[PDB]
């Protein structure tokens, strides 16, 4: 089965490019991913850095989750990611979504040995 870690890295991650370049990147990107198979998720964010990036992120500033977990972890510096939301449109299997930019703080949850990130908590 799919790791954790793994997951997030498909879930979250896309460091092979700067930014969105289209408003069909969210479109594009979560049928990719396979974020889609099953169900349209509402949310998701990808993030534009290196993966070494965001994994560092686990020993940087340790804060609450939102669900008041204490394995969260900002990160010092604002990184490039894009949101991707729900359009009104949207209807499995052809799951749309808004792409929009943004240049944020991520916040993380930590696990394991190595401790990596295991979930995208929020954009701050």
């Amino acid at each position: 089965k799919e790791t954790a870690a793994a997951k997030f890295e498909r879930q979250h991650m896309d460091s092979s490019t700067s930014a969105a370049s289209s408003s069909n990147y969210c479109n594009q990107m979560m049928k990719s991913r396979n974020l889609t198979k099953d169900r349209c998720k509402p949310v998701n964010t990808f993030v534009h850095e290196s993966l070494a990036d965001v994994q560092a992120v686990c020993s940087q500033k340790n804060v609450a989750c939102k669900n008041g977990q204490t394995n969260c972890y900002q990160s010092y510096s604002t990184m490039s990611i894009t949101d991707c939301r729900e359009t009104g449109s949207s209807k499995y299997p052809n799951c749309a979504y808004k792409t929009t930019q943004a240049n944020k703080h991520i916040i993380v949850a930590c696990e394991g040995n190595p401790y990596v990130p295991v979930h995208f908590d929020a954009s701050v």
